[PDB]
């Protein structure tokens, strides 16, 4: 017989076959964490914060975001299906701003965008049309004259000859975007903008978006972008408010400037980043940039040029995370992939795409309807169409100019996730709880204390006090506990912080709960249960120049377990038609100084060993942990009986 | 005023998404002198724009360009052939990183430190490191991790 | 203070559950050249 070990369980669920995945790829991971230094254990729990004043009956009618005034940062929620606006403190402990828009009216939580220029915050709503609008004016057929190009009218109120564009020209717009200030009040009001002022039809005509809408927004180079398909407009440099040319007499370089594109088929830009320096533009079936310079842009230099031919999807805003930047494609009907872009570094503005999930052709379901990025602490975040209980993950690591981890794996939560954002060291996610809005986060990289308190091992969970063995429970858990969640309550304070205890009933009129004999009084949490499944990959014989060979003529005897600290857990060892072992299992012992009353029942360093005896392949390994317990993997070792008999050559 | 600096022989004055600069050599003037024509030693000012916001906080030379630190974005002045004029100033981003903004850049010769968050109650640090094989390029890298 | 020397320290236990310690708060330095170890480490099957 002969012995070996796992290399490592840091590259995540893969799903091509055991021969040719990479070193480090696992089959199965869920609420795991993928964490260098500390190896591979269990997630936190979520924390409860506070609830969103404001209701929805669906998982896609909200948006949020940020915003900084001064020295202060502040939240952004939208709702999408009345049209109403909300600013919130940083802490959820104050409202500043609540009003009702009826701009603000859309089929989903996708056709919202924002931009911010001089000292406002813009809001598009993509699904609304902009008009024309004519206003009573003294011209006449306030005579006018033209000279030579440029047209004057003749003011009788002071005998000047100023300007004019023509007879029967726009005054304004309708349905425009509307505007936010950020000098510390808050105040909203659709800002008014200019219709011509100079030139005629033939020398100043319509920006263009007139026609084909409004289909994205964004800024750049102290300038508003608007994107009216295959068309790309700017307005003045700094004037959010002018969109026509000022005066005719010249051609100016700050005046507004509209650019054109075509191709093959058919273009529409839908979204824009600025990334390395230049400006994005994202398509289905190509992609353009907006090349820099050595100057400003002026209308006499810009242009569009395509880059690329990939097909992508449009659901999605584009993420950025520090070095790159990912937008998602489609796989197949139901199911949905991710590319990513990075620059070149020895030349000016060149780019290059990959295919970063070409290995898990079927673990994504439906759309992806969201990308999050989080640089403090290296992973991102996706929401998917098809399953709106579940928050997939992602862990990714450099050096120098190269990257090494790549790990996927999977999250579950006991509501439906409606939005998520990332603010100031932290990514906050919401759920629909009837028809209330909830708010956790989940920080993998804090220590385990929180206040004087040791966190527990559950979802969503409070702190109350109990009293004669008695407590109620409270409200956000009452809807969970009656579909079937688990309640959880753990100890809060005190050297047993942090350990099991259990109840006995729960009052079906007024929602008590008594708890287990010989509880005394004090703090205690209260939260909800979930479960930390993995499963590794069966082993591999490999000769010298690296072939897999015995297949078909190797056999699994036994497997060991080193762990880092650990409590109880359960294994499930399976053949093709039966099953070969289960049972609990464990690396504390009845002569270990680390078992004591009052203690928490962990070990700090152990060893289990599992038998198995069957055909290596043809095997499925689980281990699942559903308590106060953590589970550390540290190595992964077996003992294989193989028996060659004949040379190799 | 939100920061301080000098750059070209011209005083620099950060105020939020805006950059200001003063006249070639005269630090006492700050308007432009006269309107018959637009004259190249004159001051200038800049815009900027973001999908969120932006507010600059720092300036540092280095490798030849000036560079500008904010929470959740980073931006260059670029340089090029010709001395700075009113006609060809811009402000680019270049990275999306998120630091924080209580201390100071520092330079150690060839490279650039600036701290960025870990959590709630620890700190980091990034370093910047130029291009040698082309006009200005920047690659940011985490030594703390 | 001694130019050029050597100490040993018996130790005994588990490789890994070990913390060790050196500390002088005094007028001598203590500079470190280099570590060495005696490892007791049987293996009674084949690899592969």
């Amino acid at each position: 017989a002969f012995d070996g070990s796992i290399k490592s369980l840091l590259q995540g669920v893969s799903q091509q076959v055991p021969r040719e995945r990479l070193d480090g790829q696992v089959s199965v991971q869920l609420n795991r964490l993928s964490d260098v230094v500390n190896g591979n254990r269990r997630r936190p729990g979520a924390r409860y914060l506070a609830d969103v004043p404001t209701t929805s009956q669906y998982d896609d009618h909200v948006f949020a975001s940020y915003v900084d005034v001064q020295d202060t940062a502040n939240h952004v929620i939208i709702n999408t299906e009345t049209g109403q606006l909300l600013v919130i403190s940083e802490d959820f402990s104050t409202t500043l701003h609540n009003s009702t828009q009826q701009y603000l009216v859309a089929s989903a939580a996708s056709a919202i965008q924002t931009a911010t220029l001089r000292g406002d915050l813009y809001i598009a709503n993509t699904e609304k049309a902009p008009t024309k609008v004519f206003g009573s004016t003294t011209q006449q057929d306030a005579s006018v004259a033209v000279g030579t190009f440029v047209w004057y009218q003749y003011d009788s109120a002071t005998s000047v000859w100023k300007e004019a564009g023509a007879y029967g020209s726009p005054t304004g717009f309708s349905n425009m975007p509307i505007r936010i200030s950020l000098d510390g009040v808050y105040t909203v009001e659709t800002p008014a903008y200019e219709g011509r002022l100079a030139g005629s039809d033939e020398t100043n005509e319509d920006p263009g978006f007139i026609d084909n809408g409004v289909t994205g927004f964004g800024a750049y180079q102290g300038r508003l972008v608007i994107l009216a398909g295959p068309e790309v407009c700017m307005s003045a440099a700094g004037n959010p408010l002018r969109w026509y040319r000022s005066t005719v007499t010249a051609l100016l370089t700050d005046d507004p400037i509209n650019i054109f594109s075509g191709a093959a088929t058919s273009t529409n830009f839908r979204h824009c980043v600025q990334f390395n320096k230049d400006l994005l533009l994202f398509a289905r079936s190509c992609q353009a940039v907006v090349p820099s310079s050595n100057a400003a842009i002026t209308p006499q230099t810009a242009q569009i040029v395509i880059t690329s031919g990939y097909t992508t999807d449009t659901l999605a805003q584009p993420g950025v995370v520090g070095r790159s930047v990912l937008y998602s494609m489609p796989r197949t009907e139901h199911f949905a992939g991710v590319l990513e872009i990075i620059p070149s570094n020895t030349t000016d503005s060149q780019y290059t795409s990959n295919d970063i999930t070409a290995h898990i052709p079927r673990y994504l379901p439906g759309r992806i309807r969201s990308i999050v990025s989080s640089t403090t602490s290296n992973s991102s975040a996706f929401i998917c169409t098809g399953d709106s209980r579940s928050l997939f993950i992602q862990d990714y690591l450099w050096s120098g100019d190269e990257k090494v981890q790549s790990a996927w794996h999977q999250w579950t939560l006991p509501y439906p996730i409606v939005c998520t954002w990332f603010v100031r060291d932290r990514v906050y996610i919401g759920m629909r709880d009837g028809t209330t809005i909830l708010v956790v986060t989940i920080e993998p990289q804090a220590g385990n204390t929180i206040d004087s308190y040791v966190r527990p091992f559950s979802d969503v969970y409070l702190r109350v006090t109990i009293t004669d063995r008695q407590f109620a429970l409270p409200t956000r858990l009452r809807a969970a506990v009656g579909s079937g969640e688990g309640l959880f309550i753990t100890f809060a304070d005190t050297s047993m912080g942090g350990m099991w205890v259990g109840y006995e009933s729960i009052d079906p009129t007024t929602y008590v709960v008594t708890t287990v004999r010989n509880v005394p009084d004090g703090e205690y949490f209260v939260g909800l249960r979930y479960t930390s499944v993995l499963s590794p990959t069966p082993p591999l014989v490999r000769d010298a120049n690296g072939i897999v060979i015995g297949t078909y003529q190797s056999l699994l005897v036994r497997y060991e377990l080193t762990l880092k600290d650990s409590g109880e857990f359960h294994a499930i060892i399976t053949d093709s038609s039966r099953t070969l072992t289960d049972g609990n299992y464990s690396s504390l012992v009845y002569s270990s100084t680390e078992l004591l009353p009052n203690n928490p029942t962990d070990a700090s360093l152990g060893r289990t060993i599992i038998p198995v005896r069957a055909q290596a392949q043809d095997t499925v390994a689980t281990f699942e942990a559903n308590a106060d317990t953590d589970l550390c993997i540290l190595d992964i070792e077996y003992v294989l009986q193989y028996r060659a008999r004949r040379k190799r050559i």
